[PDB]
């Protein structure tokens, strides 16, 4: 427990308490670490040093090296690490830091807080929790208080304590996994060599590194428990360790702690992190702060909102910091003098008003009062307020009068004869002043703060004493636009339909020259029917929320005839008239109630769309007291407070589907930013007044009284700035306005103009100082007249200089005039771009310049071009605005606009022409710009023209064709697989290749993509009405039977039985999913109900692209038959014609019902054509074509049906369709979001559990996903606040030159599903993030080559019961996952999915992929797979076979919106309830996002393992294993090896280390040269043999290179039939032909192993061997002895290949195979004759052996295949055997093999690495070579017999594999030995897997119960295997006797913490590799023939060898020297205790 971290024990709760307490007053004394540093210094190093150790374990670990738990928490989480490193350091400028009080303990100069935090980490070993820190805070606040700005900055705090602690394990753990793998090293090099001459010198080399403890750890336990061990440099290290009194138990303790006080350490930092990012340290500043206990109290500070709150706080703070006053004393007194004011007010009774001493009226009386000394800030922004509008003025003109005096010195060089001075200054004064204008707004939004009002949070709505009503001002001049007033009065509500608030309406019939012409009565009823039909169905506690109020209109005079007293300002003054009870009104009777009192009045406007809970604010902002007016008796001006509020407004992103050029130049700033909450305005924060544009709150009292005492008459336009005037108007600047802006220039031009004329009518009102105008008011109107005449004075200015002077020096005038309208903008350009004059260094926030610089120059363009129109439109205006209230008088082309305008040309050819006689040097300038400035119209259309946002795509025609023959080509999946068997539900998959089965399960997102693509393919044209309502008739029914859980559905269900699978699961995306779709739904049947008159006719496409796909279709048929081509080339005629018919249809525009039967007729002639064809050609093919003939007559059918509607007795349908979109509605909104909100962590749970009712466990914290989709929804229905939307996501990657969005797995499933449904418009991050996504993937995919588009999908992995699984996928770059780099799998639907930003690219992408295989009948198929483990053979790719339900969804859905411009958004944004919250989404991108920290793409791939074997014989062995599960098989890399089948053997078979010739084999034998050799690596072996040996999983690959005659064999075990195939190929590269015969050879054996090798004779005797007709397969088997033998016929297939019929030969008898005296080595079957007599029968002893004489060509190859097959039953072979007799028979095995091997291997969890390493266990297994074993001491005193029993083992058919457990953290390697052992056992390998534990009695229970629950998987009595082979001993429980007899019995030992499994075995190959070489290539020395024998005299019966020696009493034999006798001739010699026999010719046996 000490590392190097921080810790001091545990101290819990009640101890944190008076642990602070004390600290308070008596504290310092020392902290646990801590030393002397620099904030900042130490930080930078933190961050330096993580970097370097987040770097240093990535490129390690994957290169294949463990790696600790510790290190998992920095690898797999540091995206969390490094915004803690963030925060920190932007949390604290130098200046804050240095506000802090210090403690200075120990003499180091510390802040109170740092010190504070640092017992926090150490007492709490970094667990941050919120009632700790409380305890802790108190605790220590019990006597001295904490400040604010202090208790702020205590989670900052204690992040930098726990990054420093971080830095610091790091840092330890890196080193000791430096120092652990150095040991590795130097031990190797130590056990490497055998002497200890070296080892001395090489342990004094490492001497200095063997004092840390975690070096000599790893020393020790490679030294004791391995396999050749030590005993000087152990001693040594005893020595050492003994020395310096530190003993070795004080070491091995060490490790036990250090590392897992490590490991927890790590985890609780990463813990406590994302505990600190995720609580609110809103609520926790509010409970323990001591100055809220003062204000929390007697006055009203609790319910202030927020913002309010913190003002509060500031200002006390600022004023305790600046006074020698402390913060709560003066709280005190400010509540003291609050009181003090008296309260004095109606609702203001109770409390106490304390916001009129901080921020109110009386501030300056408590800051005079307290001593505050002011800072020179507040000192110049005071003056500059009580100089007034003074303070505005002075500067701008300054800054005119300087740039008068420079540019005239500078510009009077030529003539100028005082008189054009004046005129040149006045005319450069409006561009001058405009400059001075950005120049003194730049100046104050840099030093002036922002001002923000204060206002009460009404949490529960807006009360009474505040009602308030919207009167949105309408017109009624039209038909049907009253269904959109009203959809805008309901998201008007919706926007906050919580409070007291109503939503009136106000109308008029334009103007007429009569008063009413009762024509307008039917429009006036149908409003009224519609909004009593809105109040009926919104209408809770009966309360009206809806007014409808209209006005008369009265004769006033000409222009605007009967319009009323006024315009829009009389009806507001008419409505604030009524409002207060007036009944002499000019309202109609039955529109004219209004909701009683009413204090407060909103405006709004019908394009103005208005915010969340957007008015709430306002109400509470004007009903503070602070801000209520007061109204000056004297006069009525409203001296103090406020009678407007106007709020600012924000320009949207786009015009729903129209977005201009013009939209992208004239308004740079577009979307909603949310980082920002208040913008600061020049005019607001000095003046403390702003200006009313007509959109705003306002009391209705003072507003009426000061309007109703002031204005007479003459108001059209101009009034909002004079109401602004007479009351108080205010910019909040905190509530804003989405509005739009016109993508036309007409619409601009008359909005330019209204102003111009509402400018231009108030000139008395400033020429006159009597009425009454505010002083600043006048300076207003002086400024939008001096913004109004900028044009003209430009063009006046531009045209009399280049008139008056000429001169040749022109060019500098006019370049200074576009100077100063460039740097007008780029003044706020440059104010969002210095960094506060670099005050701290932050992360890579890019610079995104380009793209604004770009804007300003083309908005400067778009000026300069248009100066001359503007110009002469104002000039128009002006002079009408004049002679009126003087003279008191009272769609298109270019050629449109040309002839609309027509002014700017002909002024600029008129100024041109009068400017270019006189001089004569002014027309090289003059002609550029009357060049440009007569070209305006063109510009003007092009500007006007809508581009192309999101759906408007540039897709022409064979593009959206190409789409919609894929789109209709996959939505044969739901035409097929939907049945109307209680099903109506498409199922999940479909499996094709193991035999068509299709799944019957369903989850609300299949549901949900399926309902939206049958819409969809209403839409495209493909099926009839009525089966359109029938489809989604019977989905909604079998939901609305569905089960329920509060309205959610339970995830996956079953389509036959609508059952649920497992636990009823509620999962929040799938019903966040549903839900949307089915808005979309309703909104559909919704739009097809209101209007089913013209909805029916159809597209006429589908059948266009039904025949399209035949026509297709028809090309992939090789006719080359007997008859050509007649029938193919007659029905193509048919077909061309047939779409010249439909296209001659579709030119028609009347649309004749008549021609259909015609395309009918045609289409019943195609399909008997091509029923014509299919009963000729019976192709599997030519189904397709029948079956898309068959398609395109149905729809021919459905056109027809459709075609044949009454059309007069429409009311059924409708009906029907009123109710379905009814109860789909209801159904969606029936889900409640309720309960799965978390309110700890804000959030959402990732599902809900129906047993014992919890909710899950994670949550949903990123922006790009689906939960995105989920959110949206469940935000606009209302069940969740809506900080949740701010609270996810927002990270950014940086890519190229800008920066997306940041996902889990960064596929494209969850960027792009949303927006089938969602909006995304220009301006937005999602979709430039969208975009970005689609380039970086087709990064990623050029650089793997392969086509990109990778996503979720099946992989091409089976299992039990084949399904191909189901995983996640993405791209490194965007996904924050460790692993999706190694997989690179291609789903084609991703492809379509991108089809809707880059419809090109995907459509080239998807034609590569046809190209491949991928291409199904029910589209294209889900997945193709690249990952080199998972592709076979040398294919380059690897199609799944599936068809995903929702994948071809999404693929129809993404289509639709492609072809027909995003039909499925716009139906998803028209529901009410969506359209409230889609101004939610906006989001302008800041353009200063932070840069998070980062052939090697094609090389990080998962690759197979193939161990490859250059010389077999001369190197160590290595064994292979191959099973199918019951016939399992050995092969060791010179060819030896047995053959197994459900325990008993077939192939006898030895261990022998030595010797190793046992198994079957192939020799090869010339025929012309003699030599025979072996296909093999062992037996044989001649002079040359280039040989290889390449073992991988499936095969074992033989190679051999003789003399020019290669020879390759390949052996591999079969299935579904139990055999094993070898394959022998022959390849002859010289000219000439070789004549060579394949001989097989293999001992057969049917026994149990034990029963073989006990007694050989029985073995061979009960072995009968009989071959029948067709001689090329031997079967044998044992003769029927008792009833209890399994029989287990086997049999030898030859299997010829590759050339004519030859006869062959076969041999079942050993004695005359090998010779009586000969071996395998040196066999008598080969010598110059004796060719296999074929002996068959009851042969003594068996063996089985085929021989072929081949004849291989010159260039060719040939191949025979051996197969060995074993069956249970005799009549079971002939169904393999005939299964095998086939030709080929070889392929078509070779991919079952290939599956089934991979299934095995991932059925448990094994790679190919592992399963290479565990193949070396099972070699050293059953070999005897024993090189992983004990030491040769602990073998030499251990190793007894008649023990191991006492622990339950048999010990008998046991290699026991040992594995001593000692760690207790790890409990990993257990997991991989039993995973080994189950694999072993799999493959035919048995063997024990014993588990010691080797601790004392302290964990050992535990330990015990922890391995009994982990290995009770394979404990349970497993059939046929009977006890499984598993056991965990315990040491203290046994005596040391047994212990160590089980030590040294274990064939192999590996240790638990020296190393780890596969890892361990891998490393003793290569200590125990590397003389036998040159014995090896000398093969063997023939045989040997002596020449008979001399049959002498001496001898009684002479036989052919021997005998008697006479007297009966010795028997010579003799015999010469290779010869032997027929059999051994024995001789026993024994006793009573002992005996050997000897053999005639030489034996031994004793």
């Amino acid at each position: 427990d000490h590392n190097d971290s921080i810790r001091a024990s545990y101290m819990t709760i009640e101890e944190l308490h008076d642990a602070g307490a004390a600290l308070s007053r008596d504290g310092a004394d020392s902290l646990p670490g801590f030393m002397e540093f620099d904030f900042f210094e130490r930080h930078r190093e933190n961050e330096k040093e993580i970097l370097r150790v987040y770097r240093t374990t990535a490129v390690d670990a994957e290169n294949g090296a463990t790696i600790t738990p510790a290190a998992e928490w920095l690898l797999d989480n540091h995206y969390v690490i490094e915004e803690a490193i963030q925060e920190v350091r932007r949390d604290f400028p130098r200046k804050f830091y240095r506000q802090l009080p210090t403690m200075t303990v120990g003499g180091v100069t510390i802040p109170r807080v740092m010190a504070l935090g640092w017992l926090y980490v150490a007492h709490t070993h970094s667990t941050v929790s919120r009632e700790n820190m409380t305890a802790l805070v108190d605790g220590y606040q019990t006597s001295q208080t904490l400040q604010i700005g202090e208790l702020w900055a205590l989670p900052s705090i204690i992040r930098f304590v726990l990054i420093e602690n971080l830095r610091r394990i790091s840092i330890r753990v890196e080193r000791s996994r430096r120092m652990r793998q150095k040991a590795n090293e130097v031990v190797d090099e130590i056990i490497r060599l055998n002497d200890a001459e070296a080892s001395a010198a090489l342990l004094k080399q490492v001497d200095s590194l063997v004092d840390d403890p975690t070096f000599a750890t790893q020393f020790l336990y490679r030294l004791r428990n391995g396999s050749q061990t030590s005993g000087f440099a152990v001693a040594w290290l005893e020595e050492r360790l003994h020395a310096a009194g530190t003993d070795a138990e004080n070491v091995m303790m060490s490790e036990h702690n250090r590392l897992a006080s490590g490991n927890v350490t790590m985890g609780n930092i990463v813990k406590s992190l994302r505990e600190i990012d995720d609580t609110e340290w809103s609520v926790w500043f509010e409970e323990v702060s001591h100055i809220d206990k003062v204000l929390r109290e007697e006055t009203d500070y609790e319910i202030l909102d927020f913002g309010s709150r913190n003002t509060y706080r500031n200002t006390i703070e600022l004023l305790a910091r600046r006074s020698p006053r402390t913060e709560v004393e003066v709280a005190r007194a400010a509540v003291e003098m609050a009181r003090s004011d008296l309260p004095a007010g109606a609702d203001e009774n109770h409390r106490v008003n304390v916001g009129s001493v901080l921020v109110g009226q009386r501030r300056f009386e408590l800051e005079k009062a307290l001593g505050y000394r002011p800072l020179a800030s507040q000192h110049i922004v005071r003056s500059m307020r009580k100089f007034n509008w003074l303070a505005i003025a002075a500067p701008v003109l300054l800054i005119t009068a300087v740039a008068m005096l420079a540019v005239g010195w500078f510009l009077a060089k030529a003539g100028m004869p005082w008189y054009v001075v004046t005129a040149f200054l006045l005319m450069f004064a409006l561009p001058a002043s405009e400059g001075a204008t950005g120049l003194f707004n730049t100046l104050v939004t840099f030093f002036v703060k922002p001002f923000r009002l204060v206002g009460y949070e009404f949490k529960n709505g807006i009360p009474e004493d505040a009602r308030t009503l919207v009167a949105v001002p309408c017109m009624l001049t039209s038909r049907d636009s009253v269904d959109e007033m009203m959809r805008n009065i309901e998201v008007h509500y919706l926007a906050n339909p919580h409070g007291e608030i109503y939503f009136s309406l106000v109308s008029d019939w334009r103007d007429a020259p009569y008063e009413q012409s009762d024509e307008d009565l039917e429009i006036l009823d149908y409003a009224k029917r519609e909004l009593a039909a809105l109040n009926s169905r919104y209408a809770f506690d009966g309360k009206t929320r809806f007014y409808l109020l209209h006005r008369r209109r009265i004769y006033n005079s000409a222009e605007e005839c009967w319009m009323g007293w006024e315009r829009k300002r009389g009806k507001l003054h008419e409505l604030n008239m009524l409002l207060r009870g007036d009944k002499d009104t000019t309202f109609l009777g039955g529109s004219n109630i209004v909701p009683a009192d009413v204090k407060y009045v909103m405006t709004l406007d019908a394009d103005t769309r208005l915010m969340r809970d957007a008015v709430t604010k306002l109400v509470g902002k004007m009903h503070h007291p602070i801000n209520r007016p007061k109204i000056d008796p004297v006069s009525g001006r409203v001296v103090e407070g406020y009678g407007l509020l106007q709020p600012r407004v924000t320009p949207s992103l786009t015009t729903g589907k129209d977005a201009s050029v013009f939209q992208r130049v004239f308004s740079i700033n577009r979307g909603i930013d949310p980082y920002v909450f208040t913008v600061s305005d020049v005019y607001q924060d000095l003046t403390s007044e702003g200006t009313f544009t007509g959109k705003g709150l306002y009391d209705v009292d003072a507003f009426e009284a000061a309007l109703k005492g002031r204005i007479e008459e003459n108001s059209i336009l101009s009034h909002d700035l004079l109401e602004g005037s007479f009351a108080r108007c205010a910019l909040v600047t905190d509530v804003e306005l989405v509005e739009d802006f016109p993508t036309r220039y007409e619409v601009e031009v008359s909005r330019q103009h209204r102003w111009a004329r509402g400018d231009w009518q108030l000139l008395p009102f400033i020429i006159d100082r009597a009425r009454g105008v505010t002083a600043i008011g006048r300076w207003k109107m002086v400024d939008n007249l001096r913004r109004s005449l900028t044009p003209i004075a430009w063009f006046f200015a531009s045209i009399l200089g280049w008139y008056f002077m000429d001169p040749l020096g022109a060019l500098i005038w006019q370049i200074l005039l576009i100077f100063s309208l460039f740097v007008a903008p780029t003044l706020s350009l440059l104010s969002g771009l210095v960094p506060r004059s670099t005050d701290i260094v932050p992360q890579a926030h890019f610079f995104t310049i380009w793209s604004e610089i770009r804007a300003t120059n083309a908005q400067v363009a778009l000026r300069i071009v248009f100066i001359a129109d503007a110009a002469c439109m104002m000039t128009d205006a002006i002079v009408r605005s004049l002679y009126r209230l003087l003279v008191s008088h009272k769609q298109g082309s270019i050629v449109d606009y040309y002839r609309q305008m027509w002014h700017a040309p002909v002024v600029a050819m008129l100024g041109l022409l009068f400017a270019a006689l006189p001089g004569d040097n002014a027309f090289l300038i003059g002609i550029p710009f009357t060049l440009l400035w007569v070209l305006s119209p063109a510009v003007a259309w092009y500007v006007s023209q809508s581009a192309e946002t999101e759906d408007r795509l540039f897709v022409s025609e064979h593009v959206s064709f190409e789409l919609r023959k894929i789109a209709r080509r996959t939505w044969r999946y739901y035409e097929a697989f939907v049945t109307p068997q209680e099903n109506h539900l498409p199922p999940d998959n479909f499996q094709e290749t193991p035999e068509p089965i299709v799944a019957s399960r369903t989850s609300p997102t299949n549901i949900g993509v399926y309902l939206l693509s049958v819409i969809s393919a209403r839409q495209f044209g493909w099926i009839s009405f009525a089966d359109t309502l029938e489809r989604i008739e019977n989905t909604i029914q079998t939901v609305e039977k569905m089960e329920k859980h509060r309205g959610h559905l339970y995830n996956w269900y079953h389509t036959d039985t609508l059952q649920t699978l497992g636990p009823r699961y509620v999962s929040a995306v799938d019903s966040g999913n549903l839900a949307g779709h089915l808005i979309a739904v309703s909104s559909a049947c919704r739009d097809w109900a209101e209007a089913p008159s013209a909805h029916l006719q159809g597209n006429l496409d589908g059948i266009g692209d039904v025949a399209g796909i035949l026509r297709e279709t028809l090309k992939a048929l090789p006719d080359n038959r007997k008859t050509l081509r007649p029938l193919h080339r007659r029905l193509e005629e048919r077909i061309i014609g047939f779409s010249n018919a439909l296209a001659s249809v579709k030119r028609e525009h009347e649309f004749a019902s008549i021609r259909v039967i015609n395309l009918a007729v045609l289409a019943r002639d195609i399909q008997k054509l091509a029923t014509n064809v299919d009963h000729e050609v019976k192709s599997a093919q030519s189904a397709e074509v029948t079956r898309w003939a068959q398609l395109l007559v149905e729809s021919c059918e459905a056109h027809i049906s459709d075609s044949a509607i009454d059309l007069t007795n429409m009311e059924p349908l409708r009906q029907r369709l009123a109710s379905l979109r009814d109860r789909s509605r209801n159904l969606a909104f029936s889900m409640d979001f309720t309960f799965l909100y978390r309110k700890d962590r804000r959030l959402l749970s990732i599902g809900y559990r129906v047993e014992s009712k919890e909710l899950d466990e994670a949550c949903y914290d990123l922006l790009a996903s689906e939960c995105r989709l989920t959110s949206l929804f469940a935000i606009a229905k209302g069940d969740l606040p809506t900080e949740h939307w701010y609270r996810l996501g927002r990270q950014v990657v940086p890519i190229g030159a800008q920066g997306a969005l940041v996902s889990w797995s960064g596929s494209m499933f969850e960027y792009l599903m949303p927006p089938l449904v969602m909006q995304e418009r220009q301006g937005g991050i999602l979709n430039q993030t969208n975009n970005l996504i689609v380039k970086e993937q087709m990064n990623h995919g050029r650089r793997l080559g392969t086509p990109w588009g990778i996503s979720e999908a099946a992989f091409n992995a089976r299992d039990h019961n084949m399904n191909y699984q189901y995983t996640n996928f993405g791209v490194p770059t965007l996904g924050l996952k460790r692993g999706l780099g190694q997989n690179a799998v291609i789903a084609p639907y991703a492809s379509i999915l991108a089809s809707q930003y880059d419809p090109d690219g995907a459509l080239e992408n998807l034609d590569k992929l046809r190209k491949l295989g991928a291409l199904g009948q029910y589209g294209f198929h889900d997945a193709v797979d690249f990952t080199p483990t998972r592709v076979p053979d040398g294919k380059v790719c690897a199609v799944v076979y599936n068809y995903y339900a929702h994948h071809h969804g999404m693929s129809i859905a993404a289509v639709a919106n492609v072809a027909f411009d995003g039909v499925l958004r716009e139906l998803f944004h028209s529901d009410p309830v969506i359209e409230a919250a889609e101004l939610l989404l906006q989001e302008k991108a800041p353009r200063e996002v932070p840069v998070m920290s980062a052939g090697k793409e094609q090389a990080d791939l998962l690759r197979a393992e193939v161990r490859s074997i250059a010389d077999p014989a001369v190197r160590d062995r290595e064994v292979v294993f191959l099973s199918n599960g019951h016939y399992s098989t050995m092969l060791t890399s010179t060819g030896a090896g047995y053959s197994k089948w459900n325990g008993q053997a077939i192939s006898r078979w030895k261990a022998d280390p030595t010797d190793d010739r046992w198994g079957t084999f192939i020799f090869l034998r010339d025929t012309t040269n003699g030599q025979w050799w072996s296909a093999t690596a062992e037996p044989r072996v001649i002079e040359g043999e280039k040989t290889k040996t390449i073992f991988t999983d499936d095969k074992a690959e033989f190679h051999k290179t003789i003399g020019d005659l290669q020879s390759v064999v390949e052996c591999i075990v079969a299935t579904e039939h139990d055999a094993e195939g070898r394959r022998i190929t022959l390849l002859n590269v010289g000219s000439e032909d070789r004549y060579i015969e394949v001989t097989s050879y293999m001992e057969p054996v049917i026994a149990s192993e034990d029963d073989d090798n006990a007694h050989p004779l029985f073995s061979r005797m009960f072995v009968q061997t009989e071959i029948g007709r067709r001689g090329d397969v031997i079967r044998a088997w044992r003769n029927r002895r008792s009833q209890n033998e399994p029989g287990t016929v086997i049999a030898h297939l030859a299997a010829d290949n590759a050339g004519p019929s030859r006869p062959t030969e076969f041999e079942t008898d050993r004695a005359k195979f090998i010779g009586r005296g000969r071996s395998l080595r040196e066999a008598a079957a080969f010598d110059a004759g004796a060719t296999l007599s074929s002996s068959d029968g009851f042969t003594l002893d068996p063996i089985l052996s085929l021989r072929r004489t081949v004849r291989v060509p010159a260039g060719k190859k040939v191949s025979v295949i051996f197969w060995t097959i074993a069956a249970p039953s005799r009549e079971e072979v002939d169904k393999a055997i005939d299964r095998y007799r086939h030709p080929d028979a070889f392929a078509h095995e070779l991919v079952h093999a290939w599956t089934r091997t991979q299934v095995q291997m991932r059925h448990v969890g094994v790679t190919s690495q592992q399963a290479a390493a565990f193949q070396h266990l099972g070699r050293y297994l059953t070999y005897p070579d024993m090189h992983l074993r004990a030491d040769s001491e602990t073998l030499k005193t251990g190793l007894a017999s008649q023990r191991a029993l006492w622990p339950l083992a048999i010990s008998g058919d046991f290699p026991i594999f040992s594995l001593r457990i000692n760690d207790d953290m790890d409990m990993d390697i257990a997991r991989e030995a039993l995973s080994a052992h189950e694999y072993l056992r799999s493959r035919g390998v048995i063997f024990d897997l014993v588990i010691v534990n080797e601790r004392a009695a302290s964990y050992a229970q535990d330990m015990q119960h922890a391995l009994d629950h982990i290995s009770e998987t394979q404990r349970r009595i497993n059939p046929a295997d009977g006890r499984p082979h598993v056991f965990s001993v315990r040491r203290d429980l046994m005596d040391e006797e047994t212990w160590s007899a089980l030590l040294a019995a274990s064939r192999v030992v590996l240790h638990v913490r020296n190393g780890k499994i596969v890892d361990q075995i891998n490393r003793a190959v290569s200590l125990f590799a590397a003389s036998d070489a040159a014995q090896a290539r000398l093969p063997v020395p023939a045989f040997p023939v002596a020449e008979p024998v001399e049959d002498a005299g001496d001898l009684d019966f002479w036989n052919g060898f021997g005998g008697f020696a006479k007297n009966g009493q010795e028997y010579v034999v003799r015999l010469n020297g290779g010869q032997s006798t027929p059999h051994p001739w024995i001789n026993v010699i024994s006793n009573e205790n002992f005996g050997f026999h000897i053999s005639a010719e030489g034996a031994g046996f004793s």
